[PDB]
């Protein structure tokens, strides 16, 4: 089998991306940020506390004849962030496009915290990092490409998301025709449950390629590219007026800028994001300060190739025996 779906951004910065998803019967169809950070298949719903609702589209699993409470099991999860939802478990069948996992783990939140809220666009998270940070208690539950991925014609999902522009998520098959050049496999860590992997190297502009080994996560649930302090500030450099402010939280620079392009690597190959892809718009409306799309990692843990690099190329998630990760420019 194979499944087919478009995902949209959330506004006019690519914020997040959100891409339907059908659940239960009849059919419930609710938009859902699909992340390869998190683990965890979560939807607003008839449970969650009515004030934390705010537009969203809910999950009534009492309207769905597939729906069953999958007994003593919750869920809590805590994003990096400082966001967070928990709540109950069911059952239900799970569609994307054409692909269709019955029985799928569907986690109901019963609480989801003030930034959740606040975002009317986006219904729940389809996780697609590794079933291991599944938190489910007491029994751990699978992602749905883990469920799908023995009936699919090849054990993969691809994320070709768009610059200001819709995108797609493939599951099951590589469309030939969605990238230029080849893809470029990598080798990937699933040790901490996610899809670690390790960059070769990067280049500012037309700048020379630095060769140097950048261990991070693909999370297409992430805004943002978060990198060492010293490649960010490689990359800030370049802009006439940045700089990094610790009231706004990070790299800030003017918004009459041009931004350069920011290189990685991935092997010998190299995926080029365009400049006006770094630029996130004011800091605040009306202000003529803009927020950069690269920021220093320092203070998370780790590096995270989110949206903003991701969104420059073709990116496989190969889930194979031993899983890896592909990338060709688009
Ligand atoms: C200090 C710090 C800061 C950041 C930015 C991060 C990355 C958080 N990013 C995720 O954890 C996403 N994989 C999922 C996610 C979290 N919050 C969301 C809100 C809307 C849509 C999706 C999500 C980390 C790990 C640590």
């Amino acid at each position: 089998s194979t499944g087919s779906a478009t995902t949209t951004p959330i506004d006019s910065l690519d914020d997040a991306y959100i891409t339907p998803v059908q659940i239960g019967t009849p059919a419930q169809t609710l938009n859902l940020d699909f992340d390869t950070g998190s683990s965890d298949l979560w939807v607003f719903s008839s449970e969650t506390t009515a004030s934390e609702v705010d537009g969203q589209t809910i999950y009534t699993p009492s309207k769905s004849t597939t729906a069953k409470l999958l007994s003593g099991a919750t869920w809590s999860i805590s994003y990096g962030d400082g966001s967070s939802s928990s709540g109950d478990v069911y059952t239900d069948t799970v569609s994307v496009g054409g692909l269709t996992v019955t029985g799928q783990a569907v986690e109901s939140a019963k609480k989801v915290s003030s930034s959740f809220t606040e975002d009317s666009t986006i219904d729940g998270l389809l996780g697609l990092a590794f079933s291991t940070l599944n938190t489910v208690s007491p029994t751990q539950q699978k992602t749905f490409f883990d469920n799908a991925k023995a009936s699919l014609d090849s054990p993969v999902f691809t994320a070709d998301l768009g610059y200001h522009a819709p995108g797609t998520y493939n599951f099951g098959f590589i469309d030939t025709t969605a990238y230029t050049g080849s893809i470029t496999y990598t080798a990937v860590s699933t040790k901490q449950g996610f899809w670690e992997w390790t960059s070769t190297g990067y280049a500012v502009g037309s700048g020379t390629f630095k060769s140097t080994s950048i261990d991070g996560i693909a999370d297409t649930g992430t805004t943002l590219l978060y990198l060492p302090a010293t490649v960010v500030s490689a990359y800030w450099a370049q802009v006439s007026g940045a700089k990094s402010s610790s009231s706004v939280g990070g790299y800030v620079f003017p918004c009459s800028a041009t931004l350069p392009s920011f290189t990685f690597g991935v092997g010998s190959a190299r995926i080029v994001i365009p400049g006006d892809y770094i630029d996130f718009g004011p800091i605040s409306t009306g202000s003529s300060s803009c927020f950069g799309g690269i920021q220093s990692s320092a203070g998370i843990g780790i590096n995270i190739f989110g949206d903003v690099a991701l969104k420059a190329a073709f990116v496989v998630f190969n889930g194979a025996t031993t899983p890896t990760l592909g990338f060709a420019s688009k």
